[PDB]
């Protein structure tokens, strides 16, 4: 059974996830409308990424223990995980019946909509493959929030000054996930390792993204200062 | 809490295959270019000999990796194209895992084959990069603190071979299916090895995560090359 201390920690994760998502709903009319059609779509996805960076920063701040790390390590952790949390979050917002992704909470996008924005098949295909594989695991809101916390507290990230402290903070989240999964599916048991293995997939996805970041140097419109920095 | 007969025989099979692979490679010990000793410490010929020797040790590793894989239950069940795709993508991760297994924390030296022993500086003196030499040593030190045995390494290697997400895999569903008995067997083995820990298993599995980043950084593209970011600092 789950420990009361573990439940508290999870309750805080789910509340922060719900608060940050809700905070971004009001941005729906503020984003450039979906239809040069290609450029407008590219600028639309760009604005959506900017908002996602905000939610991630805002959520991480609410993760128990994140605020006790040094300021330099906090930023270093957030720099390397932003792409991976965006991917994790994309998967949570993926519907396999319609085969579509819900951004904000009304805005629906299909595989072809990303292709029509000038994004390469080299990157869009793995995104949808990852979303489908995540869907089969049947994660709930708590399981994603836990997985995102584990991802944030990665000690091997570049420019991390106190990796021992980062690693020690990841421990309760892995523990809570182990406990949470054992109660939800007592007869599976392979489900928990299958979740952790998705963190391995995320490493490759981030690496594929860094190679696809090259294709963006070709189009005349440059990425906003924020996005251009986090990704290159 | 005891291993199943299917688990015990597989682990034995895996450790047996791991042994005969290393065994066969020791025959090549006098065949490879000798490690230069007594030369001028600034010698070009010596640095080129050191380099050609490490190149040869890597060539032996590859053949050993292929021989071991062919003996992993289910690997030969896959199509030849997936077998190649899986081995192309995992070779470097297996080399690194195998290096950590051969690392000694008392001497701080790595044993290639079973006689040759090299320190951090020995890799530097062969002109190997050091962007990559330091990460090799720190991965080896991290793996030592997990205190893995030969069974746990063979199991982690099998789990690594069967990754559905590798480039050019045509049947990822089957690859992912074949990974499961090795994940199961590792869970049971760690459960019996350290019944009070329970975190040792997820920590082990987590080393595949950092291992995936180590591999990407070794083969990173010149067009994809990557202080505090000012804009992200402003958002806090
Ligand atoms: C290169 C370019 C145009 O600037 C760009 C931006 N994005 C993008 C990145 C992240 C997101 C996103 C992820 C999670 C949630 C949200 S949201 C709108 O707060 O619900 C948006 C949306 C789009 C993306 C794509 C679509 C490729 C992407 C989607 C999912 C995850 C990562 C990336 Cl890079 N490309
Ligand atoms: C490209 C270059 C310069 O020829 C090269 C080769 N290697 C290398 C690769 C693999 C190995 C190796 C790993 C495990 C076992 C063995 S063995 C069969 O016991 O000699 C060799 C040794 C050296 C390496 C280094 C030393 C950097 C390396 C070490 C460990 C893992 C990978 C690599 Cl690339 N660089």
């Amino acid at each position: 059974q789950l420990t009361a201390a573990q439940e508290l920690m999870i309750q805080q994760l789910v509340a922060a996830q719900l608060q940050c998502n809700k905070r971004s709903f009001s941005d729906q009319p503020k984003v450039t409308p979906w239809p040069d059609a290609r450029q407008q779509r590219f600028a639309h996805f760009t604005e959506l990424a900017i908002i996602s960076v905000q939610e991630i920063v805002d959520f991480a701040k609410q993760v128990p223990g994140f605020l006790q790390l040094g300021r330099e390590d906090q930023i270093a952790l957030l720099k390397a995980s932003t792409i991976e949390i965006m991917l994790l979050e994309t998967a949570r917002r993926y519907n396999h019946e319609t085969e579509c992704i819900t951004f904000l909470k009304d805005f629906t996008y299909s595989k072809d909509d990303f292709h029509r924005a000038g994004l390469q098949v080299e990157f869009i295909n793995p995104i949808f493959e990852f979303s489908r594989a995540m869907r089969r695991l049947g994660l709930d809101d708590a399981e994603y929030a836990l997985l995102i916390a584990i991802n944030i507290f990665s000690a091997d990230r570049p420019n991390v000054q106190e990796p021992g402290r980062v690693e020690a903070l990841q421990q309760p989240y892995v523990e809570a996930l182990l406990s949470y999964t054992r109660i939800k599916r007592p007869q599976d048991q392979l489900r928990f390792p299958r979740m952790l293995m998705k963190l391995v997939s995320l490493r490759t996805l981030s690496s594929v993204h860094s190679e696809q970041v090259f294709a963006l140097r070709l189009q005349d419109k440059k990425l906003p200062p924020l996005l251009s920095e986090i990704w290159d």
